[PDB]
């Protein structure tokens, strides 16, 4: 059997980078393959790595330049090549659509050549587009395929509430859900402060000001424009949302997470990627838990449902059924 | 300024030596100092120790065995001393009341000669009878003083529903609040599984058998008595209990968690140590949430509040006010 | 492929149980199986580690009782069965060799059985008469086969070293080689600190006494005598140096490191395990690396290769042979 | 006392942003403050790290734009601001002292009037250059400040051998030393592979061309050049050397480590920063170890001394005595 475990990284940018730096420092891989058009780009990331996993703390994690033939024993594939959206330019992920899912087509037709085992984890933008254009349009097994999705919207839902109210981000529990993007929406039936409703938080610190929950599903949704303006890209968060699921497969939690996958008739949705709750296991996604969403969530669901769709058929990818 | 941790653990023995080597594995401290009347048993714990962070992926912690001086300049000081309930023995750590309440008075006596700044973790049994003990004999400041309590309860919920269910405990969200002890109770009220019920569970995964609040709440109390019976003793659990309230306090994460302190009027009770929902930061617990209980879960803490205040009469500790 | 890691550990006393939650700690498996005669204790030390894995800092490991079937799909498997010397006992392992051996052909009868590919990791001692047992009386891959040895009398010669001059122990390089036993010695021509000769470390500290080798290696030998006598037993160090090779396993480090295997010719020995340097890898040992003992270094590893073979002779094990 | 550690990071752009990235996912602060003249940078940093910092496994870590009062409680600032050399520019650090020293003077007058008890870790080149600024410029404990130096020059030594050989380059021991820079030099004379002689590999594994000494000691001054034209710039290997020195400083370990400080006399120099064998611990530099270094390894820190001296004068930074 085979103790070792590969990791590829498609695109070795500001994302890839981040998304390889994070697994080495957790030590989440043997082998940490960078794969880019621009191959010097990748050499000079996987170098500039080789030196950090050479610390005395570090495990010998093995990283370098190479190719479509590291995915044939890759236990999982990261995608994260192609542009995103740049500072000042219109924020909608959504106009990413034409160019990337050629790009995802172009990357994922490769891959299938040399493995139907490898975990894919998507976060090339649009996130939910580029999810659905690799799960659809070639044979690959189905719960193999997770897109990170409205995790790292649910990692900006905690830390704004837990800036607001000085407590642990990780007491805050549910979900924003939808679309990466600007019809992702904060679940609030699903949500919770350390077991009371986060509309309680108010009364327990005597705030006379009351939370907006418009004001909080604003935020974490602006904030990545802001980060993108202002840092000119972002790559933490996501980076940490990559290990989050990483680990969920490696360690077979079988842990309920927002991330992104086709959509089979939750909600009356078929044919579209959005985040929902599902199952991460060592064998991927598991299956979904549809919560039962109020009226309005329900809509907001649709909403992205739509916006999602419409991206997709703007960008030439058709509807697929069974 | 100092750049040192310095944790010291009293009782060396199989409680004590497992909250050390956590500390020293999670690398939470630069100094680990054993106390214990059998010096003999602290100093070799602490050489076995010592060997172990001689290790190229261990930071170089300075294990030792030490005295009372060590609480002087000690960030941390868990207090593991005293016998525990033996295999066969009455089910019921009360029965430990009478003799660990005078080991606990003798041991706080030396630390506060030392020190009014160090963290005091209770893990000692009866846990809420030596919390009391510690936080009414002597002029301490309050929120330096926390027991584990209903912590390890409540891993054990998130356990046993995470085993029912084949998902990740971290997704049990909620409490076990009360007496760590036989009036330990869940409070329902407080809990969910990612983000819904944990009552839908059954539907979800299409269970004919359907869960029993009570049979859930009997295990996660009875599982102590039973690995106590077949193993002998308990100190995995509680080691990373007492990590995890390390890691609240060094990075003032603001965690709001079940521990056991003095209540001052949360559900009508004072003057009786249980564990309520705190929040728990660098300078230790900074205050309480009075989670809004149903009346069958009010009923439990009363219970648990009347058994511990009963225990600690028995012991002949004083009742204490304002 | 299969994204799980699973490592079974036989016997679940103090050693087995600090091997499991080390690996639990630095989250070295998906999941632990304990094995033992004592189903109850394995049981209750998995127990009580599962509560400790539903932390919200641990990956969901999953711990359970076992039996040899959870060998079959085992990356790993941890040797621990038998006893051990005991307080005012004789201070020699190499008494141990009689019964152990028997229970080494038990435990390695019933593992062989169900697999063929899992590494295992030799510590019941005495630990190369327990090594060599498991790899001449079964065919097994030679490869998959290591005995911690005098990784652990390594780690105790850096913190002498280290505690002597207030030193790191990571900067104590070199060697503990020959038996887990009386018969270890400090391969001084191995050794540096930090670059530098270790006798350089009194000029540099301006010490008048000077150090004595022989009184550094009696101390690394009869320190383990002396934590027996007064903790009962050791477990937390052996833990570390289990975890270590684990870790040059599952990361494929290529680490050469002192290790208990039956030797093939080096310094003129065959058919007995001895620890020499050797190369450790995803596939185990591939190789070891004869380094050029002094003459006095090459006299103390005959002069072990004569004891554990005696030892070896005394319980009824043959000579091999090709 | 103080249970919180606050590591203030100036200059938030590649290497800065590496840095406290690194500190968070190690998990070595409570707070990472970041500082720039970009202060839109800064925030947007900090804030792509406050959502990491929200992940279930991540400590609860402040991330926050800030300024130099953020000085004042600092247990360490790591100093990264100012440009590098650039794509296709002259291969020369030293190019940067002139405007570097000027920056250097701006930032350490600035954190001087808000501390003098914070650890300093200098990154910004010229790295001997701007270490010796801040040490001669300003009455600060000469004890702490420490430049990273050839610590990243020794992890590339690792690296290549690590490469060459299939080797774990945590068995290469031994020092890079002089300058981060053109005259870094390899102290053979302090080498080691896991206990033998680096030139012995050869004869181990049977190679017929012979390891080239002066291609070792190219290649890694080389390959900085090569990420910088490759990748643009370089910071995840020296993000990975400042969490070294961090964790050799917060778990004050003693460890002898290549870094950069002013010289007083070893090897004849004085009044110039270069990388000579340190201990750091939790009071920085406790001291240096003057290693005995062949008559061609003592020429090399010579020519190193010459060129940073030169640089320094070219730079208008004065010569200063005692
Ligand atoms: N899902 C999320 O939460 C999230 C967060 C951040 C960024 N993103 C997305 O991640 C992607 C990468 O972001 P970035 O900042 O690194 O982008 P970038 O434009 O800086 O880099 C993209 C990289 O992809 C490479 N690439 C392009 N086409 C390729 C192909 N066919 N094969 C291989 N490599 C190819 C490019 O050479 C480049 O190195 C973007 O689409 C971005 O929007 C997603
Ligand atoms: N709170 C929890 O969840 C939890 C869990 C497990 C155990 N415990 C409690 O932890 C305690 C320790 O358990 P154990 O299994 O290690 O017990 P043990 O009886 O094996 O060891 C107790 C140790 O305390 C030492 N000691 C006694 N009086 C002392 C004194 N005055 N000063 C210093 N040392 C002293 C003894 O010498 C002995 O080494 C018990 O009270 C047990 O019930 C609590
Ligand atoms: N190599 C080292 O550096 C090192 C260090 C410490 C201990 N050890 C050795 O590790 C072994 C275990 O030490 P311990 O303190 O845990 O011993 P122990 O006597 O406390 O426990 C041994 C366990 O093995 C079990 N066992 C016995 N025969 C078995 C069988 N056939 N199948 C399964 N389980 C069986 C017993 O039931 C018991 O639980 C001893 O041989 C000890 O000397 C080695
Ligand atoms: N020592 C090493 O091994 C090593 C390795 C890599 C880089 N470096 C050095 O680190 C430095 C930073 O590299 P980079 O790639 O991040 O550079 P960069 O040019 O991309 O960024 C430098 C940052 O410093 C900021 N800055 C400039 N002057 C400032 C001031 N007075 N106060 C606060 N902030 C100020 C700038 O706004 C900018 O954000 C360079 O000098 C580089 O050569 C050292």
């Amino acid at each position: 059997m085979n103790n070792r475990r590969k990791i590829v990284v498609i695109g070795a940018s500001n994302v890839g980078s981040a998304v390889a730096n994070k697994i080495a420092d957790f030590q989440l891989a043997t082998e940490v393959v960078l794969i880019d058009l621009n191959e010097d780009k990748a050499w000079g990331e996987a170098k500039d790595s080789s030196h950090a996993t050479s610390c005395i703390y570090s495990t010998n994690i093995k990283f370098h330049l190479g190719d479509y033939e590291d995915c044939k024993d890759a236990n999982i594939i990261v995608i994260t090549a192609g542009p995103s959206i740049r500072p000042g330019e219109t924020p909608d992920r959504l106009k990413l659509a034409g160019t990337n899912a050629k790009i995802m087509s172009s990357v994922m037709g490769e891959i299938v050549k040399r493995t139907k085992e490898a975990m894919i984890i998507m976060i090339t933008n649009p996130l939910d587009v580029a999810t659905y254009v690799v799960s659809t349009q070639f044979d690959y097994p189905r719960n193999l395929i997770l897109g990170t999705g409205t995790m790292l919207e649910t990692y900006r839902f905690r830390r704004i509430l837990a800036d607001k109210y000085q407590v642990d981000p990780k007491n805050i529990n549910g979900y924003v859900l939808g679309e990466h993007g600007n019809a992702a929406f904060v679940a609030w039936s699903t949500t919770g402060c350390a077991g009371f409703p986060i509309d309680d938080l108010d009364e327990y610190f005597h705030r006379t000001e009351k939370l907006s929950h418009e004001a909080v599903e604003q935020e974490l949704v602006q904030v990545a424009y802001d980060v993108i303006n202002k840092k000119g890209f972002t790559n933490t968060g996501i980076a940490m949302a990559a290990c989050r699921f990483i680990k969920s497969v490696l360690y077979d939690e079988h842990t309920i997470l927002p991330c992104s996958a086709v959509l089979e008739g939750e909600y009356g949705i078929k044919d579209v990627a959005l985040s929902i709750p599902r199952m991460v296991c060592a064998d991927g996604i598991m299956r979904s838990f549809e919560v039962h969403l109020t009226d309005d969530e329900l809509e907001k669901m649709h909403k992205a449902a739509q916006s999602v769709r419409s991206a997709l058929d703007g960008a030439g990818i058709k509807h697929h059924h069974h």
